[PDB]
């Protein structure tokens, strides 16, 4: 079926800014790009008005076994209970693959 | 301040597998990925369960200038009136810019 392109658009609960919006940046791309799969890894600002999300990850996947591999790894599922649950505000899922 | 990825994640009105779907899709590709400034324009499937877009346009702009002026351009102009507007059911604009 081939490439995935997974992305999460999100706010924090922190304020703008501020070092621990910084710190939660830094920690998750050393984290999350370091697990084995996951490649084109990217931190983005969202910049459209419309929509109320400040960030957005993205990365890519060789395909879907890939990216359970990485959703299942102990640092994913530890990052995902200690710093994202408690951390964001709010998030949207979109995952791609190209057309076809 | 940069490259911008422009994307749009959207349902159409048309039904599914179905013609006018297909060259919604098609023509879509034809008309923007020719328009100058318009760079890596790629037509994605949407396959996350959790939210109810089934398909995205991506693409990259050099600067915000570059983005203006293909939003500006007489054929994106014509094809959000003649083409976007009467036959996309809902959508959502997510804007990047690298962090940072």
């Amino acid at each position: 079926q081939g490439m995935i392109r997974h992305t999460v658009v999100f706010t924090l609960k922190h304020a703008s800014h501020s070092l621990e919006e910084k710190r939660f940046l830094v920690d998750a791309k050393k984290i999350l790009s370091a697990i084995r799969g996951v490649t084109h890894f990217e931190q983005l600002r969202q910049i459209s008005p419309k929509i109320d999300y400040h960030f957005g990850f993205s990365m890519e996947f060789a395909d879907q076994a890939a990216y359970t591999r990485y959703n299942d790894h102990p640092d994913h599922v530890a990052f995902v209970r200690d710093r994202w649950v408690p951390e964001v505000e709010k998030f949207l899922e979109i995952d791609y693959v190209p057309l076809g």
